[PDB]
């Protein structure tokens, strides 16, 4: 737990992605891919992206980074109750796109940088620790998912 006022400063800064949700997908997936290219891997639809301009110009990696930022958002608008919408997540991402925890600890921070990045004003010493603490409550939920479907904790 956040308290109401972390969980309003996290709400706050969200609104500054889904004014662009798209746009903030493509550079959290490319900042990911830059500063762990082992992410890369999992991602059948790029393996064969070779540079940031082909990354750049991929369209399923736009619409993929989309799809992430849109659940993200989800998540969080629960405030920490996002039980249900957790599960489909956890059970998709142990089975079946087989995502390591670490990995999620490498797209929180992608998203930091790109939060930091793009909004600066908007995210100054206040937003920057809501924010982390949203994401570490969200990755150690999956953990638990993770650890209680069987899988590598
Ligand atoms: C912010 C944390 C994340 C959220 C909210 C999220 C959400 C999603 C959602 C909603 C989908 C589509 C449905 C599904 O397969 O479950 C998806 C697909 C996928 N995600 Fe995750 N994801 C996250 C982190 C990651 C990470 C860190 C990786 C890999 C390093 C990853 C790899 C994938 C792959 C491989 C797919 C299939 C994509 C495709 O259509 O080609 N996800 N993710």
């Amino acid at each position: 737990g956040l308290s109401d006022g972390e969980w309003q400063l996290v709400l706050n800064v969200w609104g500054k992605v889904e004014a662009d949700v798209a746009g903030h997908g493509q550079e959290v997936l490319i900042r990911l891919f830059k500063g762990h290219p082992e992410t890369l891997e999992k991602f059948d639809k790029f393996k064969h992206l070779k540079s940031e301009d082909e990354m750049k110009a991929s369209e399923d990696l736009k619409k993929v980074g989309n799809t992430i930022l849109t659940a993200l958002g989800g998540i969080l608008k629960k405030k920490g109750h996002h039980e249900a919408e957790l599960t489909p997540l956890a059970q998709s991402h142990a089975t079946k796109h087989k995502i390591p925890v670490k990995y999620l600890e490498f797209i929180s921070e992608a998203i930091i940088q790109v939060l930091q990045s793009k909004h600066p004003g908007d995210f100054g010493a206040d937003a920057q620790g809501a924010m982390s603490k949203a994401l570490e409550l969200f990755r150690n939920d999956m953990a638990a998912k993770y650890k209680e479907l069987g899988f590598q904790g």
